[PDB]
């Protein structure tokens, strides 16, 4: 049943996910206490950077990733591309993340989701965005900013989009939420099991240019359920370092002096991209 | 569930005609035409087309005179998210609750929340997306809806053949697809679904709008339609008592070429309505 | 053999007639005493639901029947465009042919009727050498290339009778490899646009209707290379219908004789005076 | 008939894949690999986007070299609308002409008159219509075809759901409205209809066009393709011969994940390609 | 008068006109079996490649070009140019081709070719353009697709629609063509004995981006009287090779068991550019 993949994401709630492209990237992660590793071609810094065709990673080094760790292992397929998540599920993984930093395989339609025995990631904007993929069956939302920039401003955007819409909808009177439905172009019944629930139905995450401590607390800050990193700490000077105080700041989002302490003398952030 | 059992007993209309009627005479000529239902309503369309005016729910006491003129179903209008106004008819003790367009809209962005009454709900609809939303907040029959008080049947057709059609389209849909389709019409996806699986809509679907001929009627059934509404074309009519037995009878023969022959010959004036065009 | 051919051999009883809209027993005794080759049993006249707008649908079955008992020529009678049903009785009463008429008002925007589903042929109006193919396609057995209705003006029945035998005459001579972009480009069935390019002419007979005011305007048609011609609104629209139908006959009989056209046209009266849209 | 003979030709290529070479080296390579058949051209479509300049029909001479170099169905592509490179194409002994956009159209008007030719056409196209209008043009195969030299499949699968998506709509379609719809597709009535009444295309129907992992093959077949093209994701890959295989077996074995797991795992680097 | 140089034309039909541009070219191109020579100063392809004002050749290569063959020679002046014809004339060539590929001198008239007593070919892209041509002097039409590309589109489709016209003219109604040559922009005469002839009143020929001996018989099969070859033969890595196999292939354009002979093994045909 979906409510058992919807269950099996909780246990991730107060994490941090790394993005990570080789076995040795996969063991910082998990030595600083990730939650999971998400194993990718490249991370989405270099793939802003370089273009071509970024593509589901290579069996084998999935394997190598999910052998070398004892947390979760997720994998990224194209979004639309229901065969890279056979293959990602016959490989044994934990989750798929059906992810828009991939190259686009189907502009007009995502892969059923229901139809697979592990649970999804997939990305939002906003509310209708994110109960579409819901309904398609992802397990767990990241609510996604700019890729590969280091820069926050758009998840912050979208962070206060779906949790802003959220709160609008729960006080809503009920005769207005057959319109607002509509508006989002999102199924009525998750809206309005959203409504009762008074928070999105699955796990959320943020995502999207988390390059420092300060950005992970202030999404947690925010009401989301954990963070994902991608280009933030592999494209930093001192992965290691800044993956422990990125992981720290999750747990202690609410410390300042906490913050102050993981944050202090970590090295060359990310320089990133002021779009 | 209680909507099930709304959606169950206006099962009973299929086949039928429901004739809008302004007073007791008009009701009786419905009845004794053989109509399936009566629709009471202040004034027939064209006469809200050709006058004007804001156009209301009846006045309860005339709605009293037509319950009390006939023992068929009695329907009757309410405007466009005027939930007061249905309070007023359902406590009237009245059949059914037609959230009209013809008459003056009330709330622009919201229709009445129906699943909050007890008795079933017809709304009118042009296209499919439109048909599940009303669907969704609770009407029990669709009224697939062309042009009001012209007497013009051109838009009923098109409105039809568009909710129709998007259901054939959807009864062969990859399922995989079926979720982008349900945002692209803006409907729920479970009833798109529950669509899909029974290959028609998921309740009574009349059609309405320019009914003016036996031929018009049989035209709706032959397309696909569950029923019909007549409007404007009987009471605008130059015989409306025997025009409403010929539109009952065709309804009733609707494949029957000589059937519709029959009823059709000399008639007398139709409702001359307007071309827009 | 086959049930379509042997429909469109039946059109072709018709060349060389003209076609006249009648309204009532009357107007079909008037034409049928004029020569016409058969009579069309509408609500009005063109020109009068032009004048009137209101819905113009197929007539009463009883009007229709009185008609068809009126005259021994065959009766045709119009439906409105996608009106199947329309179309169903008509079949039902007994007559002989089914105009699916632009003049009536349309039923279906998108569609028209699917007439290889009836038994007794149907006419059909086109402005252009595509639209006649479809409707042919679709089922018709004899095309009327229509101009103006109901304003005594004979331009677009001459720019809509030259565009398609035009098109029909680019067709003989062209390249066989480019015909299939012909086809596309008209959005007409390939296999009837060889069939035209075969035949160099209509695969059916094609009759000009649309604003056919004096004799004159008739054999202009026929000289054109029509078939026949439709008159719906010049006859009973002017000042002395029996003698200007029969007037109108007589030039379709014999559209190339200048000395008869002269005789059938001399002293004619008042005819229908129309509109100039432009 | 004539035509109906070639449909059967085409129809003993289902389930296969048809690799794009240039040489006499990558056709037995294609042909070792498992190959249905080999398609002759100048340059690979990768090349052709990156290089520029006219691309024609390749040299005769290098057809024959491929064409005795392999024992399975020769190809070979011929510009769009050139029928004298169809004719010598067919006078050289081939098995198939692919009149493909992928070279420099030759006639921006008309495709060829394939009907006037004994042996089989591939045709692309982008929608049923095209489809339609190529199989009355004379095509014995469509390759329903998206981005060509990308190594992106997002095209492909656009125009593999838009060819199938109008299929199935057909299907139930109202008969009565079916004149209106071959006329929106500028399609031939017939041949509308008789798609309608076999419920799939008339001809064989093969994907084409940014190809470059066994899971693009395998998902165009599960889409419902006959077959599929490779142009450049083989010859511009890092290892061609166990990803012209790899993609092979991926086709025969599509509906099987483990397999898809075992053919993919440690398959060298893929084309690079481009997100346009 | 004009008929005899109409007629002279005649003679060239069948044949394969080569540009040269120095005295061995032009023995190359008569060796290969071309009809006659065309003497100019830059092939186009190197016109478009360079730029600069492309002018009439000097006369004394074109002299040299006179004396170095004995098949007829042409040479080309600037449309408009009628002094460049006057000059050309004077040397005693045998055509001249008032030549678009030449840098234009009169953007709004041509020449009075009637004013000349050797032929001369002028280029069109339609009818009406090539019965103007002809109205001014005009004995021999070269129908024109691009310059100096390789590209055969624009040829194929100038040809088609020259001819297309032509067949359209022969089966139109009498009474519509006084309205056909107002919209050609044509000399209604001469529209008249187009139509009447069934056939360009002069001899036509294709021109632009022939660059293969397919392209030279498709030109043949599409109805042209011959074809001109201004680059696709020293623009090729064999020349005299190329040549011959072009000549053939327009002798014998209904074989395909000669054009595949002449075809194989011919070389590097010429780049060209995809416009």
């Amino acid at each position: 049943p979906f409510s058992v993949k919807v269950g099996l994401a909780q246990m991730l709630r107060g994490g941090v996910i790394m993005d990570v492209v080789n076995a040795e990237q996969a063991r910082i992660a998990e030595e600083a206490g990730a939650c999971a590793v998400m194993a990718l071609e490249r991370v989405p810094a270099d793939i802003r950077a370089q273009g071509g065709v970024a593509r589901m990673s290579d069996p084998q080094m999935i394997k190598e990733i999910k052998q070398a760790v004892t947390i979760p292992v997720m994998a990224k397929a194209r979004i639309g591309h229901f065969v890279e998540a056979q293959i990602l599920e016959a490989i044994g993984i934990d989750y798929i993340d059906e992810s828009e930093v991939l190259t686009l395989a189907d502009e007009d339609h995502h892969i059923n989701k229901h139809n697979f025995r592990i649970p999804f990631v997939c990305g939002c904007r906003n509310l209708g965005e994110a109960l579409r993929r819901i309904r398609e069956g992802a397990a767990m939302i990241r609510t996604k900013g700019e890729a590969g920039t280091g820069n926050i401003i758009e998840a912050v955007r979208h962070v206060r989009s779906v949790n802003g819409d959220i709160r609008v909808l729960r006080n809503m009177d009920d005769d207005e939420v057959f319109t607002f439905a509509k508006k989002l172009a999102a199924p009525y019944d998750l809206v309005m099991q959203t409504k009762q629930l008074g928070r999105l139905p699955v796990v959320q995450f943020a995502a999207g240019g988390v390059a420092t401590p300060a950005d992970a607390a202030l999404m947690m800050q925010l009401g989301c359920d954990g963070v994902f990193v991608g280009s933030g700490i592999f494209k930093s000077g001192d992965p290691a370092r800044r993956a422990r105080a990125i992981v720290q700041a999750v747990t202690h989002y609410s410390d300042p002096e906490m913050l102050v302490e993981v944050s202090c003398g970590l090295g060359e952030a990310m320089v990133g991209i002021n779009l």
